[PDB]
C-alpha cells in the first residue's frame, strides 16, 4: 500500500510526462518524488521479464536504475486501477539545469565542461544498458547543488536502444535532428549527439540555437555569447547536417574543449557554493 509507505508533499511539476510529487519514504525518511501518469496517455507499452503489461518507462528505468550512476533510480512502482505510479530517488537540495540556466545566465565553460560531462557519462551508461533516452535536455537534468551531481530524469519519451532506424518521436522538437524533421527518420546514438550539441550551446549561451524547423534544417549556429573556439568547434561538429559527420560519444570527449574536467565535488565547491 503505497498510501501508508510514503508521506505525499508539495507538486513539483507536471506537464507532458504526468504530475511529480515531493515525498518522504515513511521507513527510513528518504526524500522521494512520486510520479503519477494516466494510463490513457501511456502510448509505448512494454513487458517485464516476469511478463507484465507496463509503461516502457518503467522498463528502461528498471534497465538503467542498477549500480550507481547520473540517472535518477527507480526505487519502487505500483499499479493503479488508470495510472501507474513511480517512486524515484530525490537529491536535496536540488534545482534543474533550466532553472538553473535561466538563474545564472551563460554559464562559464569550467561549470560547461564539468556539466556536460556528467551528461555525457549518464547517457553513455543508458546506452551501454540497452536504453535510449530520446529527450536529453535542461529540463530532464537534475542537479544536486551539495555534491555537483547531475542527474538524468524523465524516461518516458525513451526506447530501447537499437541499430535500427527509428520512426517515431516524442521527445522536445526544437532538441530534434534535422533527419527527424526532413524524414522522420534517425538512428539513436547520432540523434543523441545532435541533441547533446543543443544542450551544450544552451549551456554556454544560456538559450537554444535554433526555434523553427527552417533553422533546424540548415543547421546554421550563431553564437549570442563569447565562446571559445574549441566549445564551438565541438557544438558545430554535434550539430553536423549529416549524421554520419557527427561525433562518437568517444570523439566527443577525447576532443580538446574536453580535457582537464573538474570532479563533481571541485565543481560544486568552485561554483555551486
Ligand atoms: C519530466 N519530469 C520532470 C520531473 N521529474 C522528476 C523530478 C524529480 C525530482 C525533483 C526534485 C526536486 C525538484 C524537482 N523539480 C523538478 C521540476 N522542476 C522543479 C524542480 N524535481 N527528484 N526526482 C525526480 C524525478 N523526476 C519527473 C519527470 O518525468
Amino acid at each position: 500500500p503505497l498510501e501508508s509507505q510514503y508521506q505525499v508533499g508539495p507538486l513539483l511539476g507536471s506537464g507532458g510526462f504526468g504530475s511529480v510529487y515531493s515525498g518522504i519514504r515513511v521507513s527510513d525518511n528518504l526524500p522521494v518524488a512520486i510520479k503519477h501518469v494516466e494510463k490513457d496517455r501511456i502510448s509505448d507499452w512494454g513487458e517485464l521479464p516476469n511478463g507484465t503489461r507496463v509503461p516502457m518507462e518503467v522498463v528502461l528505468l528498471k534497465k538503467v536504475s542498477s549500480g550507481f550512476s547520473g540517472v535518477i533510480r527507480l526505487l519502487d512502482w505500483f499499479e493503479r486501477p488508470d495510472s501507474f505510479v513511480l517512486i524515484l530517488e530525490r537529491p536535496e537540495p536540488v534545482q534543474d539545469l533550466f532553472d538553473f540556466i535561466t538563474e545564472r545566465g551563460a554559464l562559464q565553460e569550467e561549470l560547461a565542461r564539468s556539466f556536460f560531462w556528467q551528461v555525457l557519462e549518464a547517457v553513455r551508461h543508458c546506452h551501454n544498458c540497452g536504453v535510449l533516452h530520446r529527450d536529453i535536455k535542461d529540463e530532464n537534468i537534475l542537479i544536486d547543488l551539495n555534491r555537483g551531481e547531475l542527474k538524468l530524469i524523465d524516461f518516458g519519451s525513451g526506447a530501447l536502444l537499437k541499430d535500427t532506424v527509428y520512426t517515431d518521436f516524442d521527445g522536445t522538437r526544437v532538441y530534434s535532428p534535422p533527419e527527424w524533421i526532413r524524414y522522420h527518420r534517425y538512428h539513436g546514438r547520432s540523434a543523441a549527439v545532435w541533441s547533446l550539441g543543443i544542450l551544450l550551446y544552451d549551456m554556454v549561451c544560456g538559450d537554444i540555437p535554433f526555434e523553427h524547423d527552417e533553422e533546424i534544417i540548415r543547421g546554421q549556429v550563431f553564437f549570442r555569447q563569447r565562446v571559445s573556439s574549441e566549445c564551438q568547434h565541438l557544438i558545430r561538429w554535434c550539430l553536423a547536417l549529416r549524421p554520419s559527420d557527427r561525433p562518437t560519444f568517444e570523439e566527443i570527449q577525447n576532443h580538446p574543449w574536453m580535457q582537464d574536467v573538474l570532479l563533481p565535488q571541485e565543481t560544486a565547491e568552485i561554483h555551486l557554493h
